[PDB]
């Protein structure tokens, strides 16, 4: 079982993805989590992967989606399902997913306003400091965004797989509507 989780920065995909993994148990794997792990190794690709990320840009399909497969296939002996938490951002890596790795059976569609967005990205930035939080680089994640991931969403209302949860609800009733799609399956 693999879910695509895809919204907005800051939307709440990652806080979402968490509490689907203490309620259901799946695999949850993120992009920027495994992207940052590499930064943090001190490799000479981290220092690039650093730079376009701090920029707000997208790393190269390639990179990441070898990143992906490498997590996935590190936890397949034990996972149920897997949450694909920010893969895909574009159309053409969803297709390459699906041609190496497989296809998703649902798409969580994490849905907040832009100015929500904004707000809680500051906020985050003001406290943990994550280096690509600055109103800078808040402005271009969120062009980006509306620019390349949102047509990921209509190929996969094309699929037919796409359930979309108001994530400008508090996070409780957030989940509420991540669990009735994650039951209806
Ligand atoms: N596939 C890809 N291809 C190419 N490049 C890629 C890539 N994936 C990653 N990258 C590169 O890596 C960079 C970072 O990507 P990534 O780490 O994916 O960052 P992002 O998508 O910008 O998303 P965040 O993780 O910042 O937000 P989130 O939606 O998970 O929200 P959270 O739950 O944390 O919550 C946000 C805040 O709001 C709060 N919050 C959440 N929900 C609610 C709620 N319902 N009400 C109130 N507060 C809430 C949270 O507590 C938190 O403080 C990208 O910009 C790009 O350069």
């Amino acid at each position: 079982k693999i879910i695509f989780v895809v919204g907005g920065p800051g939307s709440g995909k990652g806080t979402q993805c968490e509490k689907v993994v203490a309620k259901y148990g799946y695999t949850h794997l993120s992009s920027g989590d495994l992207l940052r792990a590499e930064v943090s190794s001190g490799s000479e690709r981290g220092k690039q992967l650093q730079a376009i990320m701090q920029k707000g840009e997208l790393v190269p399909l390639d990179t990441v989606l070898d990143m992906i497969k490498d997590a996935m296939i590190a936890k397949a002996d034990v996972s149920k399902g897997y949450l694909i938490d920010g893969y895909p951002r574009e159309v053409k890596q969803g297709e390459e997913f699906e041609k190496k790795i497989g296809k998703p059976c649902l798409l969580l569609y994490v849905d907040a306003k832009g100015e929500t967005m904004v707000k809680r990205l500051m906020k985050r930035g003001e406290t943990s400091g994550r280096a690509d939080d600055n109103e800078e680089t808040i402005k271009k994640r969120l062009d980006l965004y509306y620019k390349a991931t949102e047509p990921v969403i209509a190929f996969y209302e094309g699929r037919g797989i796409v359930r979309k949860v108001d994530s400008e609800l508090p996070v409780d009733e957030v989940f509420k509507q991540v669990s009735t799609a994650i039951d209806a399956l």
